[PDB]
């Protein structure tokens, strides 16, 4: 009956905890590790980007230019202008946020759950951790 | 001064990205091409190994039997197990590592990178990917 709505409950609860210890550990680059901070924000990314139900990991800066991205396909906006309104609301409202997209990676139109997470170091916010899930695969599991 | 860092860091990113384009490929050979894996294993492995800096590359699979290896003097040690603790415990973790290791191929003891890729198909560790690479020419090409 309603193991669906554990499912997506306990998907939402991972994904959320990532995303935490994402923006802690990019915290820590900062706080206590120091000091080429994009590359230790890339790798931290694709690290975390390893589990399957992770389409994509990008991190935008306070200046919204997106410095790391998972994807291979996307290499090529890294360095560019993030054209994106909930990214925005999150370096601005300084909170995060999450909702729902329709995205065609080319199987179809895919039920893909974007989460956005600001990562603030010191009282700034530097910037915003941007997680595509695939929220589709719970009701594939399912 | 640094260029020594950022010539072992653009080596470490160049065998993680080979090893994943790997892994992702031996995955295909099940999930979309199907179906006598271990020849394809086998060609995928010495397509791979012509890089001069990957110095060998063994498919170990989950019960720990090396399937594969592009080693001409090596072709022995395939059916036969694998003696190898990283090996294992990246079949059990089913998690990446990497570590340096000393090996003398008949030149002297060489610096040598291992990196381990766990291959996991539909949710099922089927084996593990082992890689040396030749650490060593990149205070060669420095």
């Amino acid at each position: 009956n309603n193991l669906e709505k554990e499912l997506l409950d306990n998907f939402k609860k991972n994904i959320t905890q990532y995303a935490k210890q994402l923006e802690i550990s990019i915290e820590k680059v900062y706080d206590e590790k120091g000091s080429n901070a994009q590359k230790d924000i890339q790798n931290l990314l694709s690290e975390y980007a390893n589990r399957q139900e992770i389409g994509e990991i990008r991190f935008i800066d306070k200046d919204q230019i997106i410095i790391a991205t998972t994807k291979q396909s996307n290499r090529s906006l890294i360095n560019q202008k993030a054209n994106d309104s909930s990214v925005q609301k999150a370096l601005s409202l300084g909170q995060s946020n999450d909702h729902l997209i329709l995205k065609d990676y080319g199987g179809g139109k895919d039920r893909v759950w974007v989460y956005n997470i600001p990562v603030k170091v010191d009282k700034k916010v530097i910037g915003n951790i941007y997680i595509e899930s695939k929220i589709n695969d719970v009701y594939n599991q399912l």
